[PDB]
């Protein structure tokens, strides 16, 4: 071989799906990551005690797309799992998303599904145009439930009030009149049976894929031959922050192991109103691993650190537009992924995006 | 005229490559380390299996050394679980200590020798050999022909596809005969396993910012276009020189992994089978790792003539062939050869580490 058809930057879902697709169509692919491991944020591994964990926070796979689910199925088997989260509020562990039981338990009511609908209507606030993260919630369940479940959590997570964020943020967590307590109502809910990393290895295993780790693309870009680049990192950095830093929100993770089989009643407990952390997660709930000990992770929001979240709001959408135009003009570069196109995407969404990009590149 | 690129391209991420990658990196050299396998660690790589048991995909690796410096060097990259490996040989339907010792002899023949008598006993069955050269010679001249047939001949024939008469003495000489009651497989000063396994240790070794790690990559797919100033090669020597003198024999293995629904399958880390079955041995990883788990994973090793090279085959016809490749190696301007495969040496892990450290001091001189 004398070079590569593609240099792919980042070995998370965005990069790896494209690597898999290009390589299976005959292309020579070099995939690179500044991190010492593949998988990006979805990387998993065994900790010191032998528990399978997610070093970058709990990643629960879920999708409504049959195509996405069947695509991933090529690379892993599944453990069925429907994630459930409780919120700590007024000293109780209550379902989030808010549902019938959340409301009845919180206030000691005995409303039926039909009645809880009118109760919501009786407390809701009228908003002419729903635009912010405050609007979406307050206009649906009213001020008190907003205060109890969203305001505090949102401020802690983003360093911003919900009125300061686009509606699309808090609207991720739909409110319900029914008694569904799953965090997701997606059609397909399941975890890679032996974890994500195993899945990524299968994904990246073709002979046409060379993997370079612990490596910034800029370190090798001058002297490795390649026709096209797929970039999945932060956009602002790609253009040397020429228009200023595009805000991304970060996280610090405090992992702990405990000498019992179970610490929590569910996979994740949220803390809208207490503590420095937004939530704790316990991995055995998610992986189904059996073990005599247990490992959990506490997440603390951070203004600095590796970028994990775009911050959806008008001034950032605007700043992003500028970077987007440089991106659109970059000739032999395709931008794809949560960080690179500045979209608050779920794993399955990134997969679909990568798949659609491959089709265009081909197709 | 062209990009100088990396100071060193290192082929293979086993002990040989990784130790040199770490040393060169710490001195400020830019390193690209490549392996055709999809993981680091060479033969010593370990990982958790489908059941969550820590295993060694390429057979049991027990760390042991007499070198305090090798032990301390590695200690920079891992903590340790103390462990002294013990092997039992299946002979006459009993599980007996190998290396052969006092208890082995007493139990096998129904004797009651003391340590002072078993020496005299050995003396009385030993065959003399004016010059020891063969793997047959080393054994038969110390413990005689019956003990040789029971513990060594069959195992050796099965492992190498050669009779011990066709191997250099150094192969069977690896397993000393004892007149004491020591049942450890090794008597080395430092015996201990990387607390969280080899892979974790290797990851720490290759963590430097000056180290770029390329997996799933034959160096040959890369060497035409990636600029490097010097090469460190740790693969088989014959292949490097396009088998221009014919195939250098390396012995291979096939591994069959199993997980059983019990806490413990075997009484020790490894049971050898000199006289039974197609496999040479079974090993049970929890003995070696100290891992706690409600199931257990084991591996059976089948000797293969064909496949990835794991052992040089020490005997005169092969040392002959290697000598020729070695002259080519010594002459190759910007390439240095290191490790079990590249220098055709039947080395344990610690010896490869020592080789790599010594090569580093030479490069730096
Ligand atoms: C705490 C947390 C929980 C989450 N939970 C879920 C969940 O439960 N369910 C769900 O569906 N999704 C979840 N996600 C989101 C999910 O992680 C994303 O969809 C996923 O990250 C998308 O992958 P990606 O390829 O776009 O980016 P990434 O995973 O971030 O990968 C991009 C890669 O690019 C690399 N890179 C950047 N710059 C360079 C450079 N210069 N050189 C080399 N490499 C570079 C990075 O190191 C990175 O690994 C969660 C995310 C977080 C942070
Ligand atoms: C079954 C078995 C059991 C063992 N048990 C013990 C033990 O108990 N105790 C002990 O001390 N030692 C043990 N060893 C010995 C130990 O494996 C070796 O000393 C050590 O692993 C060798 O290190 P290395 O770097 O020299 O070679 P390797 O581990 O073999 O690594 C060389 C690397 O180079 C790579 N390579 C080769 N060609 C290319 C190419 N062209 N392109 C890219 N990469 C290439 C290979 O993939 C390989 O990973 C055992 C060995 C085996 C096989
Ligand atoms: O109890 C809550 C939960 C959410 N929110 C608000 O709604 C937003 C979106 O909530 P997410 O649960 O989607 O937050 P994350 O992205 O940080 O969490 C990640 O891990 C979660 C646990 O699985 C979910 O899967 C989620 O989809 C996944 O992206 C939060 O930022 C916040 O503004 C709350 O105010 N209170
Ligand atoms: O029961 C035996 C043991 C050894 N031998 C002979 O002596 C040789 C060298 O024996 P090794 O035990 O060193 O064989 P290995 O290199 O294959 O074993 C590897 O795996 C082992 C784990 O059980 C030990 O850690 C050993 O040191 C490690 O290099 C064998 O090839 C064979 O010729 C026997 O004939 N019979």
């Amino acid at each position: 071989s004398k070079g590569f058809d593609y240099l792919i930057v980042g070995a998370g879902f965005a990069g790896s799906v494209l690597a898999e697709r290009l390589a299976s169509s005959g292309q020579r692919v070099l995939i690179v990551d500044r991190r010492p491991h593949i998988g990006g944020n979805a990387y998993d591994c065994y900790d010191d005690a032998g528990v399978l964990i997610h070093p970058y926070g709990p990643h629960i796979f879920h999708t409504n797309s049959k195509d996405v689910f069947e695509y991933l199925s090529r690379f892993t088997e599944w453990r069925p799992y429907q994630h459930r989260v409780l919120a700590s509020v007024d000293g109780q562990l209550l379902p989030i998303p808010i549902n019938l039981d959340t409301v009845n338990r919180l206030y000691g009511l005995n409303l039926t599904s039909f009645q809880v609908e009118e109760f919501f209507a009786s407390v809701a606030e009228k908003v002419e145009q729903v635009r912010t993260s405050e609007d979406v919630v307050v206009s649906k369940v009213g001020r008190d439930l907003y205060n109890k479940f969203f305001r505090g959590y949102t401020r802690k997570q983003w360093g911003l009030d919900p009125s300061e964020l686009d509606a699309s943020v808090t609207a991720r967590v739909p409110t319900r009149t029914n008694r569904d307590n799953r965090y997701f109502a997606d059609t397909y809910q399941a975890m890679p049976l032996h974890g994500y990393t195993r899945m990524f290895q299968n994904m990246l295993s073709s002979p046409n894929i060379k993997v370079m780790l612990n490596t910034d693309y800029r370190e090798i870009a001058d002297f490795i031959p390649f026709q096209h680049m797929i970039y999945t990192g932060p956009v602002d950095a790609f253009f040397d922050f020429c228009y200023g830093k595009l805000p991304y929100r970060s996280l610090e993770f405090r992992h702990e192991t405990h000498d019992t089989e179970q610490l929590l009643p569910t996979g994740t407990v949220n803390y809208p109103n207490d503590y420095a952390y937004t939530r704790v997660s316990e991995f055995k709930h998610i992986t189904g691993q059996r073990h005599h000990q247990t490992s959990v992770v506490y997440e603390y929001p951070r203004a600095e650190g590796d970028p994990y979240y775009p911050v959806p709001r008008p001034e950032n959408a605007e700043l992003y537009k500028k970077y987007e135009a440089l991106a659109d003009a970059a000739q032999d570069v395709t931008f794809v992924g949560r960080l690179a196109t500045y979209r608050y995407y779920n794993m399955d969404q990134v997969v679909a995006q990568a798949l659609a990009t491959f089709r265009r590149l081909q197709g």
